[PDB]
């Protein structure tokens, strides 16, 4: 069919995002224009990957040598909500609810062997009901993660796992747990944990907080493609200094999400069972739309 431009949703990784109305159903959607037959099959399979904490992929339209994705619309992203919450911060019970829900979404995707690989606050969408949902799952495997977007914007490295930075080709579901750990820390402290501005600055910021990794904490790290023996050797800091005022349960969970060795890093399923979630609730956020 055809939809209106409404109000240019925003510039995505792969192309423009539109708010649009479907003229037959009346539903309001997010329409993503993507700037190739393998990609078509892989993205089409995501129409079946349905979960309450995953932004629904309604349709995949291939036409005029152009690809459009139609998604469920949500009014707010976590980046905007964090910016708007800057003076007081997001309350801990809402941080906990959001982390719990995001782990549920990851556990679902990971159980179906689907990775996100580019989690960031801009692709975590929230509604008035206290839900949060992951957007753009599965697209990285289909299209890659570019250095720059279609409008030349720099794709953020802030949430990238260290095995990706060190050149591992066959990374795993653990990369999404890393990203989510970085987002958890940012919600708590109201500052990005590792705001690198180049691949080496990203790695060195990780090393300055968590210690330079070695064969003791990460067997095999020194044989990684981009590992260099000349990396400076930084000591690892206490989480008590990194994410105040997070309690011991939260610091324990964050430490397990930020293990260097992707095999040691907690799974989404195991994280759901962590004592941090013993008192989880689902509060109502204050949203001004």
């Amino acid at each position: 069919e055809n939809f209106q431009k409404v109000e240019k949703i925003g510039e995505g990784t792969y192309g423009v995002v539109y708010k649009a109305r479907n003229k037959l159903t009346g539903e309001v959607v997010a329409l993503k224009k993507i700037r190739p037959s393998t990609a078509i099959r892989e993205i089409s399979l995501l129409k079946e990957l349905n979960h309450p904490n995953i932004v629904k992929l309604l349709d995949v339209i291939h036409t005029e040598n152009k690809l459009y994705l139609v998604f469920e619309f949500l009014h707010q992203d976590l980046k905007k909500f964090m910016d708007a919450s800057a003076l007081t911060g997001i309350p801990l019970p809402l941080i906990k609810s959001y982390l719990f829900q995001l782990l549920q979404g990851l556990a679902f995707c990971h159980s179906h062997r689907v990775l996100h690989r580019d989690l960031k606050p801009q692709n975590l969408l929230i509604n008035t009901e206290g839900a949060i949902k992951l957007a753009d799952f599965g697209l990285a495997r289909a299209f890659g993660v570019p250095v720059r977007t279609y409008t030349h914007e720099v794709v953020t490295l802030w949430y990238r796992a260290p095995e990706i930075l060190l050149g591992c080709k066959y990374y795993s579901t653990a990369v999404d747990i890393w990203s989510l750990g970085c987002i958890f820390a940012e919600m708590v402290t109201r500052r990005a944990l590792f705001p690198g501005d180049s691949e080496i600055d990203q790695l060195f910021r990780i090393f300055r907080t968590l210690g330079t990794p070695d064969e003791v904490v990460w067997p095999g790290v020194t044989s990684m493609p981009d590992y260099k023996p000349s990396f400076p050797k930084w000591a690892r800091q206490d989480f008590s200094k990194v994410v105040p005022p997070l309690d011991e349960d939260g610091r324990s969970l964050l430490s397990q999400m930020l293990h260097y060795d992707p095999n040691k890093r907690i799974s989404a399923k195991a994280a759901l069972a962590h004592p941090f979630f013993q008192d989880v609730t689902k509060p109502v956020p204050h949203l001004r739309l």
